RNA sequence: AACAUAAUUAAUUUCUAGACAUCCGUUUAUGAGAGGAGAUAAGUCGUAACAAGGUAAGCAUACUGGAAAGUGUGCUUGGAAUA
């Protein structure tokens, strides 16, 4: 058990990463959307 | 009235809401009362037509009359025409 928890833990922080980045571009594309929506709004 | 969410299998939602009520008219039935035509069928009043029907007849039209009918004007023969 002791081997495995180091390897666990090191999957755990590139897990941590990349659940960040894939967060970021979920805020991201939301922004751009709702820009989006203004702009519909004032052709409308 | 027709947008908005969503999106590291992908889908959701919108994609509406009133007013289609009277009609203006148009047909038919009802018929106060007033007429017509026809038939019923013994009658009444005249004798208008058919004979040159006893005023030759008729047409259009006008007027007149119990009723057929009478009179005028033009026209017709589906009348006559030698004294
Ligand atoms: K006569
Ligand atoms: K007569
Ligand atoms: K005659
Ligand atoms: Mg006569
Ligand atoms: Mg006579
Ligand atoms: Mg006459
Ligand atoms: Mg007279
Ligand atoms: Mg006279």
């Amino acid at each position: 058990l002791p081997a495995c928890e180091a390897e666990d833990l090191a999957t755990y922080e590139q897990k941590l990463r990349e659940w960040h980045l894939e967060r970021v571009q979920l805020i991201q594309r939301e922004q751009e959307q709702r820009e989006k929506a203004k702009q519909e709004y004032q052709a409308l």
